[PDB]
């Protein structure tokens, strides 16, 4: 057990603070003590996220070789495409994304979908977007290879960093100092989570909470709720992430299957359900906490979900874990229509 | 030297964190260093910003007594609107928002400049919100006094919060605060800044940071960016700002006047120009850090142009504030087409 053998680069604030939704709390019955970890509140690189704990051990490599391209990958609202185009410029490395085509671009979106929200980020950071209509896997995609193969023939030297760094060597460290932090936190606080809600796609956040938290053998503490309405490979990527990364840092626990709720995934990956929505809405008017369709909104909805049916015991303290994603709310505005008054 | 004396409700993490802009600051030309106050990462209510700072000391009023509607006012895209609806969320009050016509929306941005950015966001926190034709203007609003009026009469007790909490009563203290972070910060970072920029459209936050730095004697080191293109009243409203808070916590020193560059408002409050696109570009390019087209993004191409004009003495510390407004840049994609590579 030990993440601090492990070379860091800081791209954050400091510990990520965490947040008393009380209001919440007692509007859904009282019968648990929400909390937020604001991992949304990151740093100051453009708008923050989890994406950066993770990427905090990776810059180390990419700043000690010679590297001159950070090549990513994502959906069109990707956020991680944003956030490795603030690191490349922070860096002062060249930056490349390949933009697919993972949502059904809602119609009444179709206009805006593509041109506002996280995508006009990366690109008013300067990095080298590319729009492709590939399909949605949270797997290796045969676009990022061709993207490198080509900067390499073109005589540049990219850095590879998959979807949502999930699939990096080091894609579930920074998670994994995720779990130390809450660990400290909560004697500082002086409150203890009997569990930890976060939304989970292509892995390494999950995974890195899991194997990180193992360390104190907790690891059943955590509850996932999918959101990539592909709990097949969402699962199983999710866990050979928890074991790579359990070796990594000298755990022993082996990693057989974890609590991955896939109760509010549907209709698919992108697209939020009347349930999601009404999440965000009552997360948003009682604490003024924002979260969005595809992420942090399913994540919420299913947290609540939760409560309500009494999942936890009476007086829990349930940490959410809020990585972020708002940004990618404008393009979805026309899901939210102007509360009536 | 008493802004303690007044009540403060927390609204934010604690004090702003100061980032190190060394790779913009060597980007021009390693004239002076640049540090940036970040007030647009200080609170999880929905990205916060520095009116979040200002209405610290104004929440202690309203739950005070009785009220049951907050009320402000000010653009399409404003961010104090937005920043209201969080704080009235969280104080469990009801939002009404009046939404003037301040800025003559792009031809291309006539299709989102409503419907995306800060406007949704109030929307999803289910405030009132009411979008209004009258124009530009940093004084009392007739929509505003009608509002107060109409709520009132239906038997409600509504709380008046004018644009920017500016004109409020306790507006300034909010960054007399401020100063007092900068010199404790100085200390602890074991440097002296010699000049603070800021952007300026309706007063408080500039008044208050020339209070607050008044009460040791360092004024002269405020550097204010317009971005109304109305000096004269942007100037006139904020020295008397500046003048009645000077009293509330004991300051004499009389402020007759201070530095206010008006020369990148152009062409109008709302709207960007060559430069300011231009600036919002670099300081993302170089620091990954988002400025937007309507305040931040003239602020800091204003100190491009200061430092480029050797404004300065040479090896200079100068703190930028930024105040926020990011989240309005979903407005704007028009303006931030795909560089080339
Ligand atoms: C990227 C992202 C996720 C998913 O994280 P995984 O580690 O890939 O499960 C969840 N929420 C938000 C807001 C994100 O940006
Ligand atoms: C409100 C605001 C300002 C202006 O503040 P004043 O105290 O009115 O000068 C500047 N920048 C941003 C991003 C703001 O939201």
């Amino acid at each position: 057990a030990g993440v601090a053998k492990f070379a860091k680069y800081p791209l954050t604030f400091g510990p990520s603070p965490i947040s008393n939704l009380n209001r919440l709390s007692q509007h859904l019955g009282s019968k648990v003590n929400v909390y937020a970890k604001r991992e949304d509140c990151n740093s100051g690189l453009a708008f923050g996220g989890n994406k950066l704990r993770k990427l905090e051990y990776i810059v180390p490599d990419i700043v000690e070789g010679d590297y001159t391209h950070l090549v990513s990958i994502g959906g069109r609202q990707s956020n991680q495409t944003r956030m490795v185009a603030a690191l490349a410029a922070k860096l002062g490395k060249k930056c490349v994304l390949i933009q697919e085509d993972w949502v059904p671009i809602p119609e009444a979106e179709k206009d805006v979908y593509n041109r506002v929200g996280n995508i006009e980020l990366s690109r008013i950071m300067g990095a080298d977007v590319r729009v492709i209509e590939d399909g949605f896997d949270i797997g290796m995609r045969k676009s990022f290879a061709n993207a490198l193969q080509e900067l390499e023939d073109a005589g540049h030297k990219p850095y590879p960093i998959p979807a949502g760094c999930s699939e990096h060597k080091y894609g579930g460290l920074g998670f994994v100092g995720f779990a130390d932090e809450v660990i400290n936190q909560e004697v500082e606080l002086g409150i203890k989570f009997d569990k930890i809600v976060v939304c989970c796609v292509t892995g390494s956040t999950t995974a890195g909470i899991l194997a990180g938290m193992a360390q104190y053998g907790r690891q059943d503490d955590v509850i996932a709720i999918d959101a990539s309405f592909t709990s097949e490979k969402t699962k199983e990527q999710t866990l050979r992430i928890a074991n790579n990364t359990a070796k990594l840092i000298g755990v022993e626990h082996e990693f057989k299957d974890f609590t991955l709720d896939t109760r509010f995934a549907y209709p698919c990956y992108g697209v939020p359900n009347e349930g999601t929505i009404e999440a965000i809405r009552t997360c948003a008017e009682q604490e003024g906490v924002l979260t969005d369709p595809v992420y942090e909104g399913k994540s919420m909805q299913g947290l609540i979900a939760l409560i309500k049916e009494d999942y936890f015991k009476p007086g829990a303290n349930v940490l959410y874990v809020h990585l972020g994603g708002a940004p990618a709310l404008s393009a979805y505005s026309s899901f939210f229509p102007t509360k009536t008054a």
